[PDB]
RNA sequence: UUUUUU
């Protein structure tokens, strides 16, 4: 079901879908995006920004930064 | 069939593509297309480009962001 | 045969026989136009006027030719 | 245990479990200091001043450690 | 020979058995002016004027030799 | 044993943390490091700069360049 | 760690 050794980052993205955080998504070309985690597979995340959907690369994202901190385990 | 865990970007690149939706592609290098999905492979995407032909590594794509949006499931 | 990149294998294919000429934008900003020699899967073999340029595709980001290529 | 991430499995949770504080350098240049909360295989989560950061592996460039990590 | 990298083992071969001199673009603009000495999946060994170079290859952009190389 | 073709590599920053040879390493963001490599696996380089460990990834490395010149085989 | 999450 699980697999092995990503599941921080799927639980992480997962939380923030559901508990519709909002973040904004630091690029590695400096450019960020402020919204919400739709969906994600293995390379792309998904992100709702004001209605509007982004398919972003994860390849191209730098760091998750969210309003609400998600609680671990 | 052939999948992986890569369900979300395989489906939404091809619903791009199959309803000819215009979408602005970001580069990691600053630099953006605006433009329609032709076709698509693992590490490729083909672009129209105002009617001009665009092969596209997906390693140098940062972000998709679409006029509609994409339904989803 | 190798499963997804057909695409990739197809186009750069065509680009080569039909000797198109091709713009080959890398990340960098660097840009680069000649002509498709040879290609394996991390390298594209390319004929800058007369002179090679071996060049990593993680290098390279949009391939721009002069002539659309059949589909 | 995985082959050939001993080094920086161990250095990874050494930094989270002796809570040493850590300048976490990326690759566009900017950086974020703050602590190891948790990592995987893709990602490392950063404790910032109490504010949750979750940073991708391919954008940092370097862990530099208030304290040396012992071997 | 192994899956699919044939064009990238040959040049880089006879780069380094013809001692064809070639200039090295790095992606960081940088660039290096040497001959191959040996190589492996990841990593390249260079000679830079009597000194080595290890460069990895994700930060080689493009090489250049000073002459082309045969093919087949 | 285990290897794969990563011949050149692993045995290069072996001898250089067995032969504590001083070396200039330059990131691919162009920043410099200089010191000697205590350790590595497959993804990190633990560097020794100037008494100071510092972690990293090999994704991020472009060159290393040694004060001395590494035997081969 | 050399072609889409170290």
């Amino acid at each position: 079901m699980k697999q092995g050794g990503q599941g921080l980052q799927d639980y992480y993205l997962n939380q923030l879908r559901k508990e519709k955080i909002l973040a904004t998504v630091f690029l590695t070309n400096g450019f960020q995006l402020r919204g919400r985690v739709v969906s994600f597979d293995n390379f792309t995340v998904l992100l709702d920004v004001e209605g509007k959907q982004q398919l972003v690369f994860k390849h191209a994202i730098s760091t998750f930064s969210p309003q609400k901190n998600v609680a671990l385990n």
